[PDB]
């Protein structure tokens, strides 16, 4: 009865796991993990620490150790088709900084989109592309004319709120054309390569990089991909002892865990209600004649929705839907005008949602209430009215 | 039932757990954690991604998660005495490093206890866009006295001008002097930062001096002694490096906190302000010195500086084996884990060594006590001594067993 000796402590937790399932949950990088990567992170590995790589390790009594993290390894490896993985990245940034310490200089310049900069920021040149304009879709050739002028020593492709499927073989096409390594970061996609809904950019990345967690549901942390073998050993050594001490072998548990859900067939079928909740939602917004969805909506787990045509910008449109248990972010639009701190955008995603269960015809209500209370942000009665329908909502779909 | 799912992983779980039950862990860095802490880990915080600090986040939904940090942060000050606390550091190094980009400039002087006498192991240091991180000069231990020497170290400080003496050692056994260390800071005109990560545990027992009223800023590990989970912690008094320190922290070094390890920060340093707590530390210090004293007496080993007031000491070994390695190796025959290292002035090559380390927290979380201790040592020198007889080796691991038997683990 260790809970007896701290209630404060335990007492917030339930406090959490209520608010959780009162909550609808829209931000696109969350999503519910299952009871057992939480167990897996939960168990006694935590205190073992391991310096090193399987079979390669500094301390002994690793024997049980490089079995769990070979685990990790190779279901990494088989889930996403690659030669190498590298499992004990902390987090998704110390995956970047490793890439950034193997393959370029302090100093070099790197593309990324819309700017996976991180604690990286003032150690590199990074320079932004985004979309075009217009169609607010990548664009090619500009990206090259742009990678042309400013000469990349490396191309990061990936991004946190663009809805569209990226074409990695162009990016590969345009890194090769002007002489510099390509990496993705697919940390907000991953789940998606994982399902089959998102082509894979590891035959076309030199190194591929994501979060455990997010679409892939798992723990928080970090997971590195190549087919290169001499990259491979760059890697490893920049992850341990350059940036890290030992991993988390608890999280690298949990990390196995997850990654054999998503071997599972069943992890498809997630990935198409994540497909199709996302759509869902879009397709209100784009119906309705005040609100616009960012490139006219969807092909992955999200979308930015413009607006300023009815609510002043998108910190304002965040804390009303906040009022009626919906979480969600204020974001950038392409060319944004606002203030950083305003923007004219939200950004919607499905996942967590869709982890809890909810199908087409939820996704399309929960879009419509939002729609509604932001029509209505200033009636506190109606966003009353709202959040006791959200109330049957949640309560009909249990979280855990 | 959701091991059925994958029992590939889960009877490795239960192989882990099986393999520490029948080691008798040694590294002094280690222990063992709390059902409370693993629960705290395991829980659906997990799910919650907050970026920025309680009150002041850039999402919504945070209220309950505020609290959570609030209690670790306040049990945190409360526990050390520091008038502010940021429990959001993913790690030791990066709590070390939050530090560095507050204080300190690329390739700036920094002085710090050398990787011999007993210092760290520099991970994750910050570089700038030319590629410069720091200029790292070490000190060390006196050659002959192997204490701490204030003057010479003063003296030293004097000549190379560091802007940071960082204090805090992986491998010296001996009382460390915070008030003098911040003397020589100020003397010179350097911060003092000090790495408390290993000792962290005997400060909150009341076993060690604490570091917090000398150094501008004190960073440590939550695991270590103070038996948490994997994580950092940084104190300071002065709210102008508090404000640095927050901001290098996030959004400078990380992103968004671990909600659930945090919370398993707020349990562990809650079980730290326990009464009991301190007898654990009382048993740290014996069983370390219990173990330290079967050295010192047996003619053919040496504890650096003659024995310990903390949980842990160096052993050179090399009388008896050819190297610290060969020790770890053979220690490990007879379900010992341990590791070699480094001693003041090391001859060795850094991957064998002179020496070996050994600590007292997770016997002495496991229950273990002075005979118990004793009693390792001794199977540790036996071990060593006949270490190309393994029906010797085989014998005593034999003996390990009965001790691990008579202890369980959970
Ligand atoms: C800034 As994010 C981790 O919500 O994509
Ligand atoms: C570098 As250590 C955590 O074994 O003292
Ligand atoms: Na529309």
């Amino acid at each position: 009865d260790y809970k007896a000796f701290d209630p404060e402590l335990w007492n917030a937790i339930d406090a959490e796991a209520e608010r959780q399932q009162n909550n609808i949950e829209l931000i696109a990088s969350e999503n519910v993990v299952s009871k057992a990567v939480m167990a897996a992170q939960g168990t006694l590995l935590t205190n073992k620490y391991a310096e090193g790589y399987p079979g390669k390790r500094y301390y002994g009594g690793t024997a049980v150790i490089d079995v769990v993290e070979t685990l990790a390894i190779e279901r990494a490896k088989k889930l996403f088709g690659a030669k190498f993985a590298n499992v004990q990245p902390h987090s998704g940034s110390q995956a970047n900084a490793a890439v950034y310490m193997s393959l370029i200089q302090p100093g070099d310049t790197v593309m990324g989109m819309d700017l996976p900069v991180s604690f990286s920021g003032k150690t590199y040149n990074f320079v932004s592309y985004n979309v075009d304009k217009e169609s607010e879709l990548l664009d090619y050739d500009a990206i090259l004319a742009q990678a042309k002028e400013v000469r990349p020593k490396l191309i990061v492709a990936g991004a946190s709120a663009y809805s569209r499927i990226i074409d990695f073989a162009k990016f590969r096409e345009i890194a090769d054309a002007v002489g510099a390594y390509l990496m993705v970061d697919m940390a907000h996609i991953a789940g998606l390569v994982a399902s089959g809904h998102h082509p894979s950019p590891v035959p076309y990345a030199h190194v591929t990089t994501t979060t455990t967690h997010k679409t892939l549901r798992g723990p928080r942390g970090g997971l590195i991909l190549t087919d290169d073998e001499d990259i491979a050993k760059k890697l490893n050594s920049a992850v341990f002892p350059g940036l890290q001490g030992g991993p988390l072998e608890h999280v690298i548990a949990a990390k196995a865990v997850a990654l054999k859900e998503a071997l599972d067939p069943a992890f498809k079928e997630y990935g198409e209600n994540v497909i199709k909740n996302a759509a869902a939602m879009a397709d209100v917004f784009n119906q309705h004649p005040d609100f616009r969805v960012i490139s006219g909506g969807t092909n992955n787990h999200l979308f930015l929705v413009d607006v300023t045509k009815v609510v002043e910008n998108g910190k304002v449109a965040q804390n009303v839907l906040e009022e009626v248990n919906i979480t969600l972010n204020k974001n950038s639009i392409p060319y944004e005008q606002l203030s950083p701190f305003k923007t004219s955008g939200i950004r919607v995603g499905s996942p967590a949602i869709t982890s809890r269960g909810m199908g087409e015809a939820e996704s399309r209500q929960i879009a419509e209430w939002m729609v509604e209370a932001l029509e209505n942000h200033d009636k506190p009665e109606v966003l009353e009215r709202i959040r006791g329908d959200v109330k049957v909502l949640t309560d009909a779909f249990p979280l855990y």
